[PDB]
């Protein structure tokens, strides 16, 4: 009849996440009412503060946790094993897993046990996957025609055009309004960490790719990476970059964004930050100053370990079982991750084919993709395989568009054979990674943004380099090359 | 004759603790062999995995926890109520806790258990305290000097003092490179947030007052905050703050503060940032453009509440608390609190008088003196007296300095009767005020700097209002109230 469970969802989205169409559907069609704590900012915190003070729900909805989190509540007894729950009560998601068994080995931990329901979503494979490359540049195509310039193809043609939009007026209102080059630092798609690779190899958010001799690379103690963090503080030293960049938010960034004050910005996707306009297109990617011309992958793929975990204080593990398999059913799970169809009040992504039993993506008519999906998506453990599109819905229109701008622009140059495979490390790995993250991880992005205000790493740069090895660096990647191997040697 | 403790050090200090003289004889006395896992970066993430994972020592030293994760723990069974140990195997601490029963009833939950065993330092009470001023001002009083400038009185007189430190040249090398003025923003003895006072109610590292109404005030969503912020951002647009000031760290901080580039900057004591010299004086406070004037207090007090827990899988609890119990030895506690003697080769915080068997305090001689302490104290459980002083030790010079400072500059303008005590709350209040604090802390110091760089407060101050509202502001405050109006039923 009824369950708790703990969720995280966005701001946009209602307090109570029974206000959500897809979730009163859900209710009727189960006959399971969920009571639910939504918490929509800070959900890791908040869910780490229930988990300590022993106020556990039924099971954890949209967890997102990390492995280290994950194993250490599966040692602790926080949460359970849920593979002979699969086997018995969910015919939806063992149907996938048997289908496709490369899923089910990516779900197990070192001890054989299976602790969590992922999300899965297959949209690319390899380099052409969607997630190959996150944080985007995009430029103002519109102001390069005002001025009367070309796209740029290298890393000076790009310092020529931010100072044409910095001093030339492009807009034509007579201020100094444009905003050449704009980010929201740290990790995530709205960094400039994209650029780093027009000087060699580049930088992800793991900082790790995988070179050609096989060898794991620490990204961010590359002189190529010195090179690139000078560049950043070229653009900063001529004026060029939003004056706000290191402070602001979201929010801010996408108002300057939507007035079209940006001449170059990152995103993962320009329709949530400057619209649906034909002003701001791809930046081709840049040749450096000796002819680096290259895009680092991401370890990024449409897999997620855990998106629900169940408690040990579960009260009805079977009727919890047959409620997570339901959101694997097919037209369920495209719903749960996109939208809906048929809301009254309010748009909607979804147009249900009842003549098919199929959904169908509808225009967004300017609305910004990911705002309306956050309004009215469910997130949590759900899978879209690829023989899903054509059949069970559409293939999203930006999902189609992003895969062939990746294709077009960015996968010639994707010339490491190999990123970082998803792996699930013993606990003791996992622990020992976590303790020199703790240092690490916070320290570069520190680092970057005080080498890009004041102009020292040239004096700092060795001393930076020796407190990550203090930190535990070489110990680190020699973990990473030890599950890199194996991965490597077992396929 | 072994115990495993994990504690926390500075990274100036032994990786090995045993090497610290304080420990050595330490170990010469119990018998004990302390085997130490010791964190000296990060140690709250760090111990938070080690619990997390289930790799728990003996005991946690020098640990610092909040109450909330006190609570969670004892609740959770990670740590041990002691309150049978104290009675059974402790009369160093039963016998202060008899001489000042007030810390007794500050060491115990609301369900009757005593969980940690405290820090107590007793140096000023009430408004005379030296914890009732953290961040200091101090302002280079040779270039006021050199410029033929008077000491500022007035936040209009600040400007003006600044914007002579920025053109004029005072130190005389023909370059701008003096630098107005610096601090580090965030919580803690180098932010600029004691000037926010010279607006009327001002702030502190709470963001929560008591007014003389008796009524507790959370001071981040004042009129005078938003009029604080927006006299920061003055500075910052008329180009008077350090250019890294929300980047740089205490190494930079005390780098730029040793050569004497600041002008006015906040720091606990000039001593250990700008050094041991005349060139440096408190900053009187300031009269605000209407005439307020006004030091805010801090709630902070010589008690810490958790300075070492006893964990669930301790082998040895009599061991452990004799143990403990010889750290509250008054000569014990004086020594692990600030240093030692007799060390032939290093610097010494004391010498031991035998006679008198009592410490005294040596002239340091231009080592700052927090530097040799945190090289050569060990923190953890301790608790000096005021009875102590000129009895078992010298009271510090530089803590006589302080107090000398605080009374002659800031009491006069403390006109807030209380300040807000150390209530311990019930675990079910603890859990709601931190998930409110997961959400206030960080967003209301990011605010506060974007505010600064940009200039929209104004703009944006109703908005940030209702997303503090949001986040369970009245809530946190009526928690808050609650406290206190119990607290004052009992005094
Ligand atoms: O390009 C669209 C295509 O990309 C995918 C990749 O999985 O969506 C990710 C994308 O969504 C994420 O962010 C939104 C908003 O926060 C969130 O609602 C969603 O759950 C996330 O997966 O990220 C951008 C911007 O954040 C969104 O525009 C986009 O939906 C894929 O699902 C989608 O078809
Ligand atoms: O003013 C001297 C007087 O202040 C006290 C207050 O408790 O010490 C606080 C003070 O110590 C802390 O910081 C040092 C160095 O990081 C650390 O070793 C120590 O354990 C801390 O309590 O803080 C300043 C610097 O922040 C130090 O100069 C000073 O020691 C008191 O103990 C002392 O007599
Ligand atoms: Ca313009
Ligand atoms: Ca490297
Ligand atoms: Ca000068
Ligand atoms: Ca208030």
């Amino acid at each position: 009849k009824t369950l708790k469970f703990m969720t995280a969802s966005s701001p946009l989205s209602p307090k109570d996440p029974n206000e959500k169409l897809i979730l009163q559907r859900l209710e009727k069609e189960t006959g399971v009412h969920i009571d639910w704590t939504n918490y929509q900012s800070d959900f890791a915190e908040k869910r780490n503060l229930d988990i300590s003070s022993g106020d556990l729900p039924d099971a954890i909805h949209n967890d997102g946790a990390s492995d280290v989190d994950l194993m250490n509540w599966a040692k602790k007894g926080v949460i359970i094993p849920v593979e002979d729950l699969i086997d018995k009560y969910m015919p939806n998601l063992k149907k996938i897993l048997d289908e496709k068994p490369e899923y089910k080995a990516l779900m197990t931990a070192p001890d054989g046990h299976i602790y969590s329901f992922p999300w899965i979503e297959e949209l690319g494979d390899g380099k052409e996957s969607i997630h190959s490359v996150n944080d985007m540049a995009w430029i103002n195509k519109d102001w390069l025609k005002k001025l009367g310039l070309e796209m740029p193809k290298t890393t000076d043609d790009l310092i020529k055009v931010l100072e044409a939009f910095k001093n030339g007026d492009p807009n034509g209102n007579g201020e100094a309004d444009e905003i050449p080059f704009s980010f929201i630092s740290g990790n995530g798609n709205e960094d400039f960490k994209f650029l780093f690779a027009a000087f060699g190899i580049g930088d992800n958010d793991d900082h790790l790719v995988v070179g050609n001799d096989g060898k794991v690379d620490f990204t961010a103690d590359n002189d190529n990476y010195k090179e690139g963090v000078k560049f950043i503080r070229q653009l900063q030293e001529k004026g060029l970059i939003d004056k706000e960049a290191f402070e602001h938010d979201w929010n801010s960034y996408i108002a300057k964004g939507h007035d079209q004050k940006f001449g170059v910005y990152f995103t993962w996707d320009k329709n949530n930050v400057t619209g649906s306009n034909e002003s701001y297109d791809v930046l081709p990617v840049l040749a450096g100053p000796s002819g680096q011309k290259h895009v680092a992958r991401t370890n990024g793929m449409g897999f997620a370990r855990d998106k629900m975990v169940i408690t040990s204080v579960n009260k009805n593990l079977e009727l919890t079982a047959k409620w997570i398999d339901a959101q694997y059913a097919p037209l369920q799970s495209v719903q749960n991750n996109w939208g809906t169809y048929g809301d009254d009040k309010q748009q909607n992504i979804f147009e249900l084919d009842q003549a098919s039993n199929s959904l169908k993506h509808l225009p967004l008519n300017g609305t910004a993709p990911a705002e309306l999906r956050q309004k009215t998506e469910v997130g949590g453990p759900l899978a879209i395989l690829d023989s899903y599109y054509g059949k069970v819905t559409t293939m999203p229109d930006d999902a189609k568009w992003r895969l062939d701008l990746i294709k077009e622009y960015y996968v010639p140059y994707m010339s490491n054979v190999n990123n970082y495979p998803r792996v699930f490390m013993t606990q003791e790995d996992l622990d020992k990674i976590a303790h020199i993250e703790a240092d690490m991880n916070d320290y570069i992005y520190r680092k970057r943004a005080e080498w890009i205000v004041n102009g020292n790493i040239d004096t700092e740069w060795d001393d930076y380099k020796k407190e990550l090895e203090k930190y535990g660096l070489s110990d680190y990647l020699a973990i990473k090359q030890k599950y890199y191997d194996q991965y490597q040697a077992n396929k």
